[PDB]
């Protein structure tokens, strides 16, 4: 639990929006990119990877699940690289409302700066920082921290 | 002094890396550019300060102290933006140890990407998940986990 991930790819102003998002927690990074393909999904789960202690993936979809390329990244990050399928149907219920929630933050912000990018920071800033009490970002790391003494 | 984060800005291949270090675990966080501008750290930090609680950082350089992008980004992202005068001396030989030590894995995996970028991000990795026994990763959590139980 405190080591999986899911791939969540929304769209906004003609570009893409790719999300992983710590299940467990809510806690979540984003990147704007022109167009998913096998090597911005590698390279944004190589990003991640280094950054929290990433086990599984629940990709996003059969292309990034198929893909050489992400799978290659997956090998060298040692991440297991699993399908996304919503076994428990609750799944496309939340990460579509997180996905309505992240659009209408960046609306929120989208005068604030020139560029879609920076909107998407500010969305994932204001996300990871709101109190529901808790915030995502201090969940997830009670969460790995309570993993570590174990 | 979990809050506290170091920039610091080293050169390869023509490129610049900026780099965040995370003071008391070592944990890093950074990023290939074309050079450093205002606009470049200010976008760093904004996305440093949506993934951990940034709660200062100690500027690599005057300009980036100076520059206006950077303020209003540290004022969005709640940041207090302080000098990185080494009054603790043994921070210049810290910080050039990390630069020498992130250039000595980038040319390890030089070989393992095309783009300069993707090997700073396995470098980042590599770093993180070193045991020196505990990671900068597991020290990082662990600091953070114990002050949001204060
Ligand atoms: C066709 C894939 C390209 N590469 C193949 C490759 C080439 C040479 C040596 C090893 C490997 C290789 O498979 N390496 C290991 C095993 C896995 C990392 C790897 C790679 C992936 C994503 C990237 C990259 C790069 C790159 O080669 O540096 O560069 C930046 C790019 C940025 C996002 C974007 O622009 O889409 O994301
Ligand atoms: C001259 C600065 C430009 N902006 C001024 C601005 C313009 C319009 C509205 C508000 C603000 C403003 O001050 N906003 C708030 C108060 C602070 C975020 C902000 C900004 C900074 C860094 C970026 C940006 C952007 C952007 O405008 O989106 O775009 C991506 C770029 C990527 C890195 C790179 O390419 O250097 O980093
Ligand atoms: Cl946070
Ligand atoms: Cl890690």
């Amino acid at each position: 639990s405190p080591g999986i991930w899911q791939l969540d790819c929304t769209h906004l102003e003609g570009k893409v929006i790719l999300v992983a998002v710590h299940v467990a927690s809510g806690y979540i990074e984003a990147e704007v990119i022109p167009a998913e393909t096998g090597q911005e999904t590698a390279y944004f789960l190589l990003k991640l990877a280094g950054r929290w202690p990433v086990k599984t993936v629940h990709t996003d979809n059969g292309s990034n699940f198929t893909s050489t390329t992400v799978k290659a990244a997956c090998w060298w990050a040692g991440i297991k690289q699993e399908d996304g399928i919503p076994y428990n149907p609750q799944s496309q219920g939340v990460i579509e409302s997180m996905n309505k929630e992240l659009k209408k933050i960046i609306g929120q912000v989208r005068d604030q700066a020139e560029h879609l990018k920076t909107a998407v920071q500010m969305a994932v800033f204001i996300h990871n920082h709101k109190r529901k009490g808790y915030s995502a970002g201090e969940r997830i790391v009670d969460i790995i921290a309570t993993d570590i003494q174990t």
